């Protein structure tokens, strides 16, 4: 059904991945995923014969409200992430672990900080979120989860952790390096932008993390193809960070529509009309070629290009559209949409719009589970 | 009830154009009208009376799907552009022949190829926009249809037939070019570009034009006063384009709303709050200073200066907005919506808004087919 | 319950204002204010309690239609600006006269002029500015009523009266500032812009103000902080116009949300996810910290900033959400809401979306009508 171009330069290493952080609760409001067949076939068992390497996993510090109600968007936790690190190991995928250091989403408008941390001092702040990483990445690597990457935030486009100054901002960055340089040499140190469309930001963020002397190993950019700029760009933009700073570049956050449709009765976030650069059909393979594409632009940095990661690419209807209702009722026990009501007291924005995924539609699987045919195109780069 | 104040500078056949392509999807639908006095009047000879010397027509090569369904928009092709075409020369009208080279409405955004064409290579592509052209031309003149223009594209800002390369649109710009020019040496070849308020952009837009160089003899405008910025802007962009590289200019695209009101149930595009600069009052009166000032921006152009056309002024609601169900009917069954669920698999945005007009209060024709009083700017743009 | 940092620089004469022009409306709607023991209380004599210094009122030349059906917005004109002046000098705030020169709301996009004056030449125009003002502060001078600031249009950015020329618009603003200025040499005279995030803006306008010789004594500026950028550049922006023009600066409208909540079942302006800079909580603290940031802002400019007022402190909702018919009915007879259907006339944007308070979760009293802490901020803003 679907046949995509060869990308030059795929090294055998090359990260193929995907943030399948809503797995859990997904699976918990009795989700189930199929193979091409139709046959019962655990997600990651899938992932590994499409050919993906790694999984992405976003840690909150506690998204959950007082009475222990779920902010939801799969109410990401520690061991949420030890658990699809686990499951990421056995099927022979390293992992990323996204740090959001709040306890909910961390976008580069919203950057709040956990509410535990929300009273503290920056000098307590900063040892918090080294001790929250230390030991977080410890008690993972007790259950023997191979971590390659750990991230230090999602989308620090000028605010992290309640801080708006570049100069706090890259302190506490370090404190989230050190921790991570302290558990293992080995673990690579990530850091987050998004908008590479806006002229000069990757330029100037680079330097401004190389003035205030953080330690990154990987300067990684969200690449959504409807609002961050053109292919062009980001090859341009993460060349010279990786070539002037001598730093790896990757992209964390990728994804396309294949289908107009909605599966669960919460509008989607794309295609949209107004806002969104749509140059690939919305059928399943202008996806596959905007994600093949997306692989070529970070092989074409060169050596510093190191790998793509889709985002969400299985947060698929919990119900049919029609079910609205019941629909809501486990996304609100288990948080399989993308925010519950429980999360308004700490995101202004799930209060209004608390329901579903806006990203259904953008998956990789079909909307009863099976995998798409675009799912194939983690093998396909490296033939045709 | 309207007066307006004089243009000076109005040559003779300045050209004072509508384009009614909804014209043959409307009257398939039902939709009927009328002249001053209130009796049954073709809107080609109300047109004629109210001094229009001009017609432009949409054409899309196959605006169909595959069972023969129309996508909307008024299902343009050939065969109503043809109609249309003989109407207008009846009525003293010469005709410009606006080619999408799409297979639905092509904008700024949505330069989707044609699906004849989305399987072709460059080479080929540039074959049959020549042949098809060519051909569809013939047609017409051996109707004894008289063309005064022929535009090679829809405000092609940077994209053409699934091309973003201006080098490879100018060479797609050129094979239009030439068919027009085989088939008479007497028909003027339009470009169409459009955000005219865009600091620099029609001055790089015209070198680029004269670099790769592209055949043309008309560089026009859209000019939505509540989009495309003052008509001090127009008059300096179109005429340092004129002067510069010697080329002669006009409006191809003109509207503005007369009513808030919605005549058939699906929502109008303007007034908005929010994203409109709306500086004439949503009057009858108003929509007649907008036309005024702008036929006097471009005749303030110069001699270069040629023409302004209103588009679609009379998308008038094929029934009331109680009768929306029996309009879905017609919307669907005559293409008489802006588009219909046909298009879903060609346009993104049709699958989420079908319906009918958005323009319907931007007509210079009532809710019932009798021409408002603003239908005379045209008459008296020159009486005063 | 609420806390605040303490404002450096702040005179004992500084101004601390709220703008009440929904007061009328809302009371004649059976709105009713009580104090913080849930016993009723003038709104103005809980304002006085609270450290507030002085009242803006807004008129409108006719807030009303042709049957005398009320536009909305409170219905303000100079009987309701009396009135609330009256009320104001009795519990010992100071008034501030914002004059829209305009029947309806007045801002950078809606300028239009006064339906008395519409048809009136640009000299007429003048007269009519100059003896509205004159009569309109000779009828509340002679009712006791203590005005010490007047302001000359609102947020008058490029239109003024109808004129898109900054000369028609610097002569217009001459004309009020005479009137101001032959009623008192005492009264100040305000001039209002918005948007002073936009680089450059609020210096060219001071330069043109200058260059036409405009009599004026305040530069106020518009600064909601979800649309109107960074407190550093308030400051910088309002120094320089001070400092390089021997000018005092103020903010004349700062509101923030409290809740992400509705009172009456009209959507509210803010919070919104999709395209504003929340950088506080959505909560009453939050609030608190955004006025005393802006008052701080303020007081970071020198002797030249001279106060902050808070916008409509106090459109609570006219009756409980579920009850809409009913609240309709309030609205649109009593203009309690934004405006009402025979607004729609003379305020595109009425059509669309008449109805009730946009900001019932920005204001400083809760949705009964008892006060929230935060409305003690201009008390804490000198204790700490
Ligand atoms: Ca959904
Ligand atoms: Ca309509
Ligand atoms: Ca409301």
């Amino acid at each position: 059904d679907i046949f995509v171009k060869r990308v030059d330069g795929l090294s055998k290493e090359f990260i193929k991945g995907v943030d399948v952080s809503s797995i859990i609760a997904l699976e918990d409001s009795g989700v189930k995923f199929y193979n091409a067949a139709g046959k019962k076939q655990d997600i990651f068992k899938t992932l590994k014969e499409a050919g993906i390497n790694y999984v992405r996993v976003r840690v909150w510090n506690d998204p959950y409200d007082a009475k222990g109600h779920g902010y939801g968007g799969g109410n990401n936790d520690l061991e949420k992430a030890i658990e699809i690190g686990k499951r990421a190991t056995a099927s022979g995928m390293k992992l990323l672990v996204d740090f959001h250091y709040s306890d909910f989403w961390a976008d580069p408008a919203k950057q709040r900080p956990p509410k535990a941390w929300a009273k503290l001092n920056f000098e307590a702040k900063k040892k918090a979120l080294y001790r929250f990483t230390k030991e977080s990445l410890k008690a993972m690597l007790k259950e023997k989860i191979q971590v390659g990457m750990v991230q230090i935030g999602n989308e620090t486009n000028g605010a992290f952790v309640g801080e708006t100054d570049w100069a706090k901002i890259c302190e506490l960055l370090n404190a989230g390096s050190r921790a991570v340089r302290e558990t293992s040499p080995n673990i690579l140190v990530v850091l987050h932008f998004t908008n590479p469309e806006t002229p000069g930001r990757y330029a100037s963020i680079a330097k401004t993390l190389a003035e205030h002397k953080v330690d990154y190993d990987v300067f990684a950019s969200s690449y959504y193809p409807f609002w961050h700029g053109t292919l062009a760009n980001l090859t341009s933009v993460l060349k010279y960070v990786a070539n002037t700073y001598l730093k790896k570049v990757m992209v964390a956050e990728t994804s396309y529509p294949y289908t107009t449709e909605d599966g669960d009765g919460h509008e989607n976030t794309a295609p949209k009309s107004s806002g969104q650069t749509l140059n690939y059909p919305i059928t399943v393979q202008g996806q596959a070629n905007a994600i093949r594409d997306v692989i070529q632009a970070v092989a074409a940095v060169g050596k510093p290009g190191i790998g793509v990661f889709y985002w969400e690419p299985a947060w698929i209807p919990v119900g049919p559209p029609e079910q609205l209702k019941q629909n809501e009722k486990k996304w609100e026990k288990y948080g399989s949409g993308w925010a519950s009501s429980f999360a308004a007291e700490y995101d202004p924005d799930a209060a209004m719009w608390h329901g579903g995924s806006a990203v259904d539609n953008q998956a990789l699987f079909d909307f009863n589970g099976r995998p798409l045919p675009s799912l194939n195109v983690f093998k396909y780069v490296d033939t045709g």
